[PDB]
């Protein structure tokens, strides 16, 4: 039976769900396609159903989106920003029941399921100051009487697939900013976060329909690969935002390229910490811990690789170990628990592969390795060392907790090591010469990269210069006036 | 026989260049690929012969490249603003003769062979001062102790492909953004403009060597599309970026993202639109020179000529009275307008073009015929007649063909602009205030250049890092 | 008797307001210097009494604030925001109250009052994202191993003096872009509007507070020519942002300059019309009505010159004429006025001067230049012909609805006269060529230039380039290392 | 008799000197003011003289200026940039012997004053780029229809008053910029410095000229206080830049604050912290150089060495060692580092400086005495022992005097420097992270420049403005 139609989730309610939920938001709710359950991944058990998106609905929701667009466009972005913060308000005022949904959909622990909804209310926040700063500058012609303008209009439609380990946060950064740059959004989200997507889909609909403005801005098509596939390859979305695995978005950005189109994709991460011999161990330790088994290692900045020096290799290991120990599990929306279940069965079953594949090619699993003895998807926080920095399994894209140790005599190899790599790097170290070159040219190629970082959600990290993000979800035109 | 084996084009050897010439430049001078022989288009006389790269000279240049890119990312970037300054002047000094190189292996006039150098001349002080500008912001992290400092690094190896119609200074801009930035270069031009990159690159050699610096920073490889083919699919290659046509360059950017680099394409059919209140005396002359110059072949060359229906027979026939005046003739003849297309294939096609554009109902109002002369010219050409979305007029080739269409409506013009996709430019002539807003504005032109009656580029050559760092109440120690 | 021991005044109590109120706060709230009663300008009724600061409270203040900024600069600018963000959440839950102190103590119309209190409220939401924004880059230097940085860092004390008319927002504008910067505060306001400096102290009090922050980041002290004397002489206020007369101003700069202090003035407005013989009079003589004539002329860009061209001088002053006379005047917290009283009996004195000066240089009153027969600070919106552009009373800073009207029979004469004035200027024509040399380097000098403008405070046009405000707030040093 | 009457100094007519040279130029040259004679202060002998510009001088040029900035304010920001950079070109033409006017007339070293002009040649290029990027955002209104232009534009006429000490670079800075901002602007130079002044305005004039452009553009008025204190007063100098004095530029402030117009001032006790912790290797060369360089006379000299007790006598005797090896000479004479103080009163101030510091209780332990030569010669002169705030060494007076004082803790020295008011640099030596943070920090120093282990510009010269303009469903018309 339905959790949902059980007592003690009766505050589903609070967020608009029932039994059965429409997938599909244009203005109209619907949904004529597959009909999909969702699972707690604590126990198993059915939470409540989605009616997914068909092509029809699919086709009917861009055209929908397409016609919202025109009023969109010609509402000034600083009044654009203002119904963003309006968004975050909305948001804000249902943050418990939200984040409660994302731990109980998602499977991660309270205090992130509620800090993910609270990193789309301060992107919200952001976005109305930044409104005011859409713009380009005019420039005098070496041409008198003529000028030159710098023009950014908006795309038209942005296409937004997000996916299961942050079913709210990623769309809300898309939203927003594509939003406040005079665009509308259509969002497919993972299949297995689509209460979710529903939940975010109500709050914002209720603040656009307040507002008198068409429920296309803000467009929903929940649904699997088709939907996904019939987005990349529709000329009628003009950015797609694809956030998911590396096999997909490839092919996602290949569809994209095949018919011209634009498209921004964050793609998988094998995340590497670095611990020189000189390092302070009393960073190290708790840092590799959270970064390793933080939210059941499926984030995409999840630690899969600790190279450490063999000075200190096994001292680390050892303390590793042992905190690896005292990782308190259980529910994840228990505020008492820090370690809650992988996402789904298939999870586990991909886990199990990992680490049979890790023992065949050489590696040891001095921690963890199997199934927890308990309801839901549960498996151990893993530590295998042995393997080499070039085994194949290492760099293989799967959201496990499972952590890969590796020894290295000197700077020289290990830099080179990961420079074979082609999301994330942390390096602690004393070293201020060693500091530099890794942060340098013939350092790391990871768009983040962080030095001697102890261990909310750090959205700064994954903001163009400074505060021009708001380029990439609109077009730039130069504009030559002859005003003579 | 040979023009560099004249007495009258012994300048050519000014420029380094010989009867034979190394194809491939990577810090030594080779070349064990196909012979290629360049022919002047004004005459189709053979110029010069160049050796052109092989699998193994690729393979090899690009080691050395990736090898010369660990000295050249150590060097600070207004330093190396420096070297490019430095190009720029070796440009300059040479810039009559390398010039005059332009308007014969490619045959645009001589005021643009030269024009199109000191473009690249102007690039590089441009560049210089770019290079002092190159850096990111320190921002304050949300916790308190740490730093977040805005890293920008080189991306390594920008490969470099370009076309025959700006055969200096599409590679030119690339090449200096792509210096100062920190990069190591790899250019493949077009196989018919071979000799200018081995000219251009003999300048660049020069400059590298005589400041002890390794060669291969600004590598060249000549070759066809099989070179092309091997820097799309090299993962050694960071950047690709690639200049010509939009069949190829689909198959390049499919390619480069098949195995996850970055691409920069620049692949147009810009249109012209004049409304029933424009200034004549502004359209005729502007249509003119955009539909002619160059022999039509810019990437900005106007091809499509939206005229309101009022004013559209004045203005053909103004047009046709201007055309009659075109001074046609050899690219180094003095006060010449016009010269010929870069190849007999150009020709062809041209032929090819007006034979459909009157099979779909065309009229052609002047021109239409190969002159008969030596080289590859052909008359500039307008056509009447033709509804505004016949497949001949949207076609991409380098032809001085244009097509003229009429308008009720700017409703109807707007949307007939607005089904052509990825069109480079759009200029519009009107004294309407409100019709200008609404061709600059979102539901206006989608083009990247638009006309009205007439230093953030560094980024895109490097590789952004978000990095964080750790800078009762009482503090002991 | 006092107002707010009055039954219908009782609203004033949710402001913390009572019969008599410390006008020092500096995390204590205090008050030794002279007391004065604030009057309603409506009808002459005293509401109640402030104790404002004596020098030994200003000195006091100072300290505490200094002392106060140690802790406060330490605090991450994104979280300084933060606090910004909630003083602006606080502002928005008392803005019918705050706005009704606005219309009783100040005297414009309610819906400015709240309108006034609104645009506070929007420079806080501004300030949350800006404050992630503070910063400089850092370029590589032409000698190897060395780093170029350009670092921001808060001046310190920031004392701010406003003035009666706008007596919420121009204060709010100050503190939040301050406050995000690093700063601490101190605000010395019009004497004549207490009550509301106190109230407004009182919401941001009650924020820091709440955070356990020191409450002399935003210090107040209460006072008049001596406190703002103190401030503008005082070597502890690094930046000293004034907004009032010019009189005042000049001599506030003056003593700033001589300690090599800084300071940011916002002084009167002698501002134009031009309406050219080609203006839509549909547009010329609606806007020229509400911006002479609304907060019955008190702003900093009131109109108070308006040139017109020979041709159709006499129709748009007929117009304006026939407009003026169905202005709805009464008290302004009654939703149906348009137009209060002046904010004191010294203003309406000052009124009548400027009248009489008008006619004894030769000026004609069209319409007004009496005082109302009413309770209150009422005068008649008033209208003045025949003076020469050179009359002098026409360039005497006067807070009164005047409105001095000018002849010009050509552009020539008309750009010439206004070049001779050294805030605003706003033109009505449809010849573009005018519009582009007005615009230009031959036209105005205004801060502020207005086109075919019709007619919330538009706060946008009061905005260094773009959002580089906050560096008026901070000081920039070049910093050199050599790391190698 | 004049040193420009005697052949070796014939070099000197070069640069369009002669016996008397008119100090006033506005589009013609004039001067009916008082004579100058400026003297070479390596030898004392008079160079040449100048007729300096009366109060109906100065009221013509300002004029006159103000007549050209109507022609000038018209030109496109990239054309003035071109104007400017031609004024690189004919410095650079004239570096020579410019620079040996710079060094005989003012008195630094050779290689000084060449190196003055050619950062004026180098602040020229610097200016053609930035002449490019002077513009502003429209932003969006929060009103539909409407548009928000930034909007910039030159403030009119901009007076410049510059000191002895930097005779050329210091105008060039403010010139070049003021004129890519499309103002025009006024000079009046340091009276010890007319020639170098005269010299530098008939290159520029020559450039305007040459353009067809009104001279006045670029005007000189030639004077000392007098013509100052008018242009402070002059409500028709929209901004006054002033370099030099505290004294002198605080008089200027107030005056120009009178009169609500603008002024930029630069007015600096620069301090040299070494920590106990700091590599001496650099701490002893730096600080000689920066103590001692153009015999103590910049805006940046270093005046005080707070150095830890540890460390204290060992960098004192290290200074000392290297104090005797300074190459002292004639300004022009090969490879020397050190030349003549400005003036016979710099000498005076000098040696009332050492008497004041012995006073106070400091030691001499280098140097303190002139020189027995001619021309105005100082030893490079160290002083130990005084305490911190002893008023001798916060004293302004350009003098090589380094004063040096003992520190033990990190906090009493960063005390002791944060009570000094407007100190220009602060250059500090040290290994800790955690110090340098602190230092560079809101709690540290206050300096505008701060060196460890050792583009917004344009926007001061113009004037903003905010530019509000008005760009059942259904549009009818
Ligand atoms: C990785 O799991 C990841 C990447 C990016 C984000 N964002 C920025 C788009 C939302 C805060 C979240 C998680
Ligand atoms: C079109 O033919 C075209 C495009 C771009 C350029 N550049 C910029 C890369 C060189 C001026 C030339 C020609
Ligand atoms: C004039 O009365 C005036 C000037 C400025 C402001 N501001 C900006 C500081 C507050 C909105 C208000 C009123
Ligand atoms: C100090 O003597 C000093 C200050 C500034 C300058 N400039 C910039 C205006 C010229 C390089 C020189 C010397």
């Amino acid at each position: 039976t339905l959790l949902i139609n059980q007592p003690q989730y009766a505050w589903l309610k609070e967020l608009g769900l029932r039994e059965e939920n429409e997938g599909v938001y244009n203005g109209s709710w619907g949904g004529r396609g597959e009909v999909i359950t969702t699972y707690c991944p604590a126990n198993n058990e059915p939470i409540a159903r989605v009616r997914q998106a068909s092509v029809a609905d699919y086709e009917e929701t861009v055209k929908k989106a397409r016609e919202a667009w025109k009023i969109w466009a010609d509402i000034p972005a600083p009044k654009r920003g203002e119904i963003v913060r309006q968004i975050g308000d909305a948001l804000r005022e249902k943050i418990q029941v939200l984040g409660s949904l994302v731990s109980l959909e998602m499977g991660k622990i309270l205090v992130e399921g509620v800090g993910e909804v609270q990193e789309y209310v301060d992107i919200c926040d952001y976005a109305v100051g930044l409104s005011r700063m859409i713009g380009g500058p005019i420039l005098p012609s070496e041409r008198s009487g003529h000028a030159l303008i710098e023009q950014w209009n908006p795309v038209g439609l942005v296409g937004i697939i997000t996916a299961f380990n942050f079913p709210v946060a990623v769309y809300g950064w898309n939203n927003a900013i594509a939003m406040i740059c005079g665009n509308v959004c259509l969002w497919k989200g993972a299949p297995t976060t689509s209460l979710i997507s529903v939940a975010v889909t109500k709050i914002i609909a209720k603040v656009l329909e307040d507002n008198k403005l068409p429920g296309a801005i803000c467009s929903l098509t929940c649904g699997g690969a088709d939907i996904g596939t019939a987005m990349a390859k529709d000329e009628r979305v003009n950015l797609l935002s694809f956030t998911g695995s590396t096999q997909v978005g490839k092919q996602v950005g290949l569809m994209v390229q095949e018919r011209f189109g634009r498209s921004l994709l964050e793609l998988g991460g094998n995340n590497a910490i670095i611990a020189f011999e000189d390092a302070d161990l009393s960073l190290v330790v708790p840092s590799a811990l959270f970064a390793a088994v933080g939210t059941a290692g499926q984030r995409c900045t999840t630690a899969r690789r600790l190279f450490i020096h063999e000075s200190i290799h096994d001292e680390v290991v050892n303390r590793l170990k042992k905190a690896y120990a005292q990782i308190r599990v259980g529910n994840p929306w228990d505020p008492n628990v820090l370690y809650g279940p992988l996402h789904t069965k298939q999870a586990v079953s991909m886990f199990l592969g990992a680490v049979e594949e890790a023992k065949k090619e050489g590696g040891t699993v001095v921690y963890g390795g199997k199934v927890m003895d308990r309801p839901g998807n549960y498996v151990e926080p893993t530590i295998v060392t042995g393997l080499g920095h070039d085994a194949s399994i290492a760099h293989t894209e799967t959201f496990a907790p499972i952590l890969y140790v590796f020894k290295f005599k000197n700077e020289e190899e290990v830099f080179a090591w990961n420079n074979e790599v082609k999301l994330s790097s942390s390096i602690f170290t004393k070293d201020l010469g060693r500091i530099f070159r890794w942060l340098g040219p013939k350092g790391s190629d990871c768009g983040i990269v962080n030095v001697n970082i102890p261990t909310a959600f750090g959205g700064e990290k994954h903001t163009e210069s400074g505060s021009d993000a708001w380029k990439q979800y609109m077009r730039r035109s130069t504009c030559t006036i002859n005003y003579s």
